[PDB]
């Protein structure tokens, strides 16, 4: 149904998913002049040494790099979080041009793309149970700007030809998500939602302050993916981002001074 076209884009989602107009929707604009340092946040802990990637899938909206989440292999803990959150997948949002593509914004600045590492709270047993809880998910968001290449992204870029169209997948084992992280783990955090239907308000967002750089050639390969299925008219997979939503009765907290 839903997508990012003219006729089915974000501004339409509310008809089928009324929480689209909810109290804790994502993404948001992060105003660096109102987010406040919070000395209570605990250090953040990204433990990806035992991550087992399995497959990469074009779902018609983005591509997901999927992990084995049936044990505590790759987990996020610390920061704002209580307990342990297991990595299930990562995906990106990106633009048709370098001046747009991110979902979150920083002082209204749009980055070229945004990476989402999605993790679910083990206290709820499965992903599908977790998304029904306000503290069910933790999403680590990382901005991408265009400049030098990101070596740890190339293995992703190089498999994209094999998943050009909706419904295609490829084996994608032994990929190390640590190669997608910036140097610093300074972050902003707030409570919000999934940014695609069903838009559930189940996410603790953790948005890193430092972007990673990718090359123009890397991003150009993202933009050659298709929203459509095999043999259908080509619709390039670009501009698969939701714009900023109202902050409402939320505060964005900073991990850093
Ligand atoms: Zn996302």
């Amino acid at each position: 149904h839903w997508g990012y076209g003219k006729h089915n884009g974000p501004e339409h989602w509310h008809k089928d998913f009324p929480i689209a107009k909810g109290e804790r929707q994502s993404p948001v604009d992060i105003d660096t002049h109102t987010a406040k340092y919070d000395p209570s946040l605990k250090p953040l802990s990204v433990s990806y040494d035992q991550a087992t990637s399995l497959r990469i899938l074009n779902n018609g909206h983005a591509f997901n790099v999927e992990f084995d989440d049936s044990q505590d292999k790759a987990v996020l803990k610390g920061g704002p979080l209580d307990g342990t959150y297991r990595l299930i997948q990562f995906h990106f949002h990106w633009g048709s041009l370098d001046g747009q593509g991110s979902e979150h914004t920083v002082d209204k600045k749009k980055y070229a793309a945004e990476l989402h590492l999605v993790h679910w709270n083990t206290k709820y047993g499965d992903f599908g149970k977790a998304v029904q809880q306000p503290d069910g998910l933790a999403v680590l968001g990382i901005f991408l700007k265009v400049g030098s290449a990101k070596p740890g992204l190339q293995k992703v870029v190089d498999v994209l030809d094999s998943i050009k169209t909706k419904g295609k997948s490829a084996d994608f084992t032994n990929f190390d998500p640590r190669g997608l992280l910036p140097e610093s783990l300074d972050y902003w955090t707030y409570p919000g939602s999934l940014t695609t239907p069903p838009l559930l308000e189940c996410v603790t967002w953790i948005v890193l302050k430092e972007p990673i750089s990718v090359s123009s050639e890397q991003v150009l390969k993202f933009r050659k993916l298709n929203f459509n299925g095999e043999g259908e008219p080509e619709e390039l997979m670009v501009d698969n981002w939701r714009p900023a939503q109202p902050l409402k009765n939320r505060q964005i907290k900073a991990s850093f001074k």
